[PDB]
């Protein structure tokens, strides 16, 4: 009877190169068109690539194309998807079908499909609340950045003026950096860190970034922005 | 003073390579650690790579690692961000730092900034209702498809038994394939379709998914999850 037989599955690192094959057999290889059609662990159905019968047109979805190729070989009756520079987000069971004729509208006979898997290749994620605060000038703003592990102080406080690059205002959680007045003041220790820009200037009001460096790799917070209302 | 000039911003397509240069002056550049950090626009800041200052220790975020390069010229006074393999997310102005040692903790000058774009390289979406259906076996089981545009009844229905590879049922969105029993029924056309299973047998609690071929590329639907209760 008509039958597909699929091979080339298995785990792959991100950016490398797979290639996986579908031998046909009952059928006119050479006179239907072929499709690729892979689906996620859990998801639906995603088509990936149609190629003509004499394999001179291919077309192929907008997020596989420019990396993935599909060809034929009509002596060998075969069927090939070429997947180059992975992503994770490429982590499917890849099905090869036959077209229902030459013209690659729908298909009637599916391959059994084959697991491709790509991965994989800890951290302190710090937490900044509020993510915006509301105030006027001569008020004072409070911080907060919390880690998830302990960093025994070891955290640095970045000011970002928009349209600007950041510029480092403390490190340490404590130390002031040389041209940052006492308004601004770090503090905290452990897991729990706080930052207080007492009576606001005008200039004061930016986007405000803590950084852990006790463990690897360095870390950002989401940051907080102190607008004016 | 102490200055960091930047260069290598543009447009490029995903895939492609692109290198960035941080000109050094005003210290001195063997002497410090050297960080480069990205930010999305709109969203914070995102710590990217850190290097020795002789060069020999080189350490990335988990994001960027395996497909990125940090290097340094002692002699030239210059950093370099290799950027290989580009994905869309990688679209961020990219700030190179100097840190405040050798140590590599955290950074107080910055470069100004050049900017990363990743783009770019109509469709017809179909969505299914409902998500998933409880019904009894000799129940009857009703499920739409909705096409964004109109597909001139170019629609199929497809059924996939877990575990198992889809099948076919309906093309053209009336007819009903060979081997599948009139209890299935196709109906619709322009934006609107549905499948109708009469008198739920066991075998019919499956996945549905619906696909349209009026326009390129050709797309599935979210599917329908037809289980017992």
């Amino acid at each position: 009877q008509v039958q597909l037989q699929q091979s080339g599955g298995g785990v792959v690192q991100p950016g490398r190169s797979l290639r996986l094959s579908c031998a046909a057999s009952g059928f006119t290889f050479s006179s239907y068109a072929m499709h690729w059609v892979r689906q996620a662990p859990g998801k639906g159905l995603e088509w990936v690539a149609v190629i003509s019968h004499g394999g001179s047109n291919k077309y192929y979805a907008d997020s596989v194309k420019g990396r993935f190729t599909i060809s034929r070989d009509n002596s060998k009756n075969t069927l090939y998807l070429q997947m180059n520079s992975l992503r994770a987000e490429d982590t499917a069971v890849y099905y090869c079908a036959r077209d229902f004729s030459w013209r690659g509208y729908y298909m009637d006979v599916w391959g059994k499909g084959t697991l491709v898997t790509v991965s994989s290749g800890s951290e302190t994620t710090l937490t900044q609340s509020p993510a915006t605060l509301s105030l006027s000038p001569g008020e004072r703003a409070t911080l907060s950045c919390r880690a998830s592990q302990s960093i025994s102080s070891y955290l640095a406080w970045y000011q970002q003026k928009p349209g600007q690059a950041p510029r480092l205002l403390i490190y340490g959680a404590s130390t002031r950096a040389t041209g940052i007045p006492d308004r601004f003041s770090g503090s905290g220790s452990g897991t729990d860190f706080t930052l207080t820009i007492s009576r606001l200037e005008p200039e004061d009001f930016a986007v405000y970034y803590c950084q852990q460096y006790g463990s690897s790799p360095r870390t950002f917070g989401g940051g907080t922005k102190v607008e004016i209302k």
